């Protein structure tokens, strides 16, 4: 298992992005209320 990245960081699995940050098509960390 890999550690949780921070805001605006790679999310390429198995990598993950610590919440509430969510991963999108850009496989990156971006808050759900950022406007994406």
């Amino acid at each position: 298992d890999f550690p949780l990245s921070k805001e605006y960081e790679s999310c390429v699995r198995p990598r993950k992005c610590k919440p509430p940050l969510k991963c999108n098509k850009a496989q990156i960390c971006v808050d759900p209320n950022k406007g994406w």
